[PDB]
C-alpha cells in the first residue's frame, strides 16, 4: 500500500476560478485519471507507478473533493459535472497539454461523456468504467433500482451532512457501506486503507461538497446532461465494467451503441464499482495496450 | 420537565395470543378508545391528547411490535414485522382486556394498521379515524418521480450500515431523528430538545433502532407485498379523516385516492399541521375525537 504522502503533490489554479491539487508521475503521452464519489486521487494509488512507465499519469482531485478547492458550499450552482468538466480541459491547458488519454467512472465517468464531445480535439483516447449516460436516470430512479440509489436523495438533506460529519466513526461507518456494498468482494479496503479515506473525508468541506454534488446533478430537479451530450461518437473508447456494480450494473451495456460507434467491451466477472482497487491489473493492461 | 413525563403514566406488560409480549398505557372512563402510533414514534406520541381524551374514553395506548418497551421478535427474522402482525396483536390485545369493539386511532404505519384492521375485524371497530392515511395504492406515488426525494429514508432502512450509524451514539441517533420530527411538520421545530432526548432514550434500548427499521424490511423492501386483496375491500364503516397539509411525505393532495377504499368518511385538510398530528395540533385531536365518537 503506497501513501497519500509517497507520491508527488501538485496545486495549481486554473482558468474556471479553482484551485486545483493533482499528482503526477511517469513520461510518456499524457494521462489523466478522475476518480469520483465517494473518492479522491488516492484510489488511483494501486495503478499510477506502472502506468508511469508508459505515460505522464496526471491525477487530480475533482473540485470539491480531496485537497482541491471547495466553492462555496451554500452555491450548488458551482458543483455542476459541467463545471467539473471545464476543469479538466484548464488543467491541461495550465499544463501546456494539447491532447491527452482520459479515463474515469462514477461522476467522472459523465465528465469524460461531456469531455469528449465537448473538448474533442484534446483527447486521443478515452476509456470509461461501469459507464453513466444521459438515459440513466429513468433507471437509476426507477423501480427496482430506487434501493439503490437512496443515497443521491439523503444527499439533499441537511442531516446528512451534519450526521455523516458528526465524528470519525460516523464518517467511516457511513463510506464502509459503499466501498463494500458497490463491489464484487465483501470487503474492499483493508481498515488501513478505510482509515486514509477517513482522513480524506474529515477534511474541511469534503462530506458537504461531495454531497453539494449530489443537490448539483442528482436532485429531482437537475439537469446535468445537454443536448451535445446525446451526440454519437466515433473516438475510440475502451469500457470495461464491473459486474458486481451494484449501483450501476452491467446489464445497462446494452445502451452504449446509443452514443459510441467505436468502443470495446470487457465485463469482468469478479470486479465491481471500483475496477483500479479490485482490479489493477486489468486497468494497467488495458489501458496501455489500447493506448498504443 | 415541561410536559407529561412517560413515568407518570399507568405501565402494563401483557404477553398475547399472537406470542409477543406487548407493552401499554392506560386511563381514562367511557368507550374505549385505540391510539396507534407508527414511525419515527412510540406510546408516548399521543401523551399530549391521552388526559384530555380520558375524560370520555378508556384510553389505551400500546406500543407496536419492535418499538417502545413492547418486544422485539428475533431482530434477524423480518418475517415477525410485517403489518399483518401488528394488526392481530391489535385485536389480541383487546381479547385479552375482554374489549369486544373500540373506537380507534391510527396514523403512518398504523394508518395501515388501521386500514387492515377494520376490514378483518370489523367486528371489532365502533368507528375508526386516520390521520394522513396510507392505502394498497401508495406504492405507485412513494416511490414514484419525485417522491423518491422524500422516500430514501425506507430503501437506507434495508441496510446494515443504518442501524450501525444510527445507534452509534446518543448524538447520531438525535441527529438523524431529529430530521423526520421536523421535516415532516407544518413548523420547523415539532419537539423541544427535552422531549426529543426522551425519544432518544426510547430509540436507544436495545433492538429498537434495528426493529423499527425491521418494518420497513418488511413491508417497503422493493421484493414486498404488504398489503392483501381483502384490503382492496371498500368499506361503509364511518372513518374520520384528518390531513395535515404540512406532511411532506404522506402529502395530503393524495385524498382523491380515498373513494377507491371508502365510502363513509369525513375529511378534514388540516393547513398548519403536518404528519404528527397529535403532537403539533393536539387540540384538533381531542375536539374531532370526541365529536366524532360521541
Ligand atoms: C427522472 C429524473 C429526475 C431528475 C434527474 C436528475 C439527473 C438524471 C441523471
Ligand atoms: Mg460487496
Amino acid at each position: 500500500v503506497r501513501r497519500p504522502e509517497e507520491f508527488s503533490h501538485n496545486e495549481i489554479q486554473l482558468s474556471t476560478g479553482v484551485k486545483i491539487h493533482y499528482v503526477r508521475e511517469g513520461s510518456g503521452p499524457p494521462l489523466l485519471l478522475l476518480h469520483g464519489w465517494p473518492g479522491f486521487w488516492w484510489e488511483w494509488s494501486k495503478v499510477v507507478a506502472p502506468l508511469a512507465e508508459h505515460f505522464d499519469v496526471i491525477v487530480p482531485d475533482l473540485r470539491g473533493f480531496g485537497d482541491s478547492e471547495k466553492p462555496d458550499l451554500g452555491d450548488i450552482s458551482q458543483y455542476t459535472l459541467d463545471h467539473a468538466t471545464d476543469d479538466q480541459a484548464a488543467l491541461l491547458d495550465e499544463l501546456g497539454i494539447d491532447e491527452a488519454y482520459v479515463v474515469g467512472h462514477d461522476y467522472a465517468a459523465i465528465i469524460v461523456h461531456k469531455f469528449i464531445r465537448k473538448f474533442r480535439n484534446r483527447v486521443i483516447k478515452a476509456a470509461i468504467f461501469d459507464p453513466i449516460t444521459p438515459d440513466f436516470g429513468e433507471f437509476y430512479f426507477g423501480i427496482p433500482h430506487v434501493s439503490e440509489s437512496w443515497y443521491s436523495q439523503f444527499h439533499q438533506t441537511d442531516m446528512s451532512v451534519e450526521l455523516v460529519s458528526s465524528s470519525r466513526t460516523a464518517c467511516k461507518i457511513y463510506f464502509t457501506h459503499f466501498m463494500n456494498h458497490w463491489s464484487y468482494r465483501d470487503e474492499l479496503l483493508t481498515d488501513d486503507e478505510m482509515e486514509i479515506y477517513v482522513d480524506n473525508f474529515m477534511k474541511a468541506g469534503n462530506i458537504h461538497g461531495g454531497f453539494n454534488y449530489y443537490r448539483a446533478n442528482l436532485s429531482m430537479t437537475s439537469a446535468p446532461w445537454n443536448e451535445l451530450d446525446d451526440e454519437v461518437t466515433d473516438l475510440p473508447v475502451t469500457i470495461l465494467w464491473g459486474q458486481g456494480d451494484t449501483v450501476v450494473p452491467s446489464l445497462l451495456a446494452d445502451r452504449l451503441p446509443k452514443y459510441y460507434s467505436n468502443y470495446t467491451l470487457e465485463i469482468v466477472e469478479d470486479a465491481g464499482h471500483f475496477m483500479m482497487v479490485e482490479k489493477p491489473d486489468i486497468v494497467i493492461e488495458r489501458l496501455t495496450a489500447a493506448f498504443k
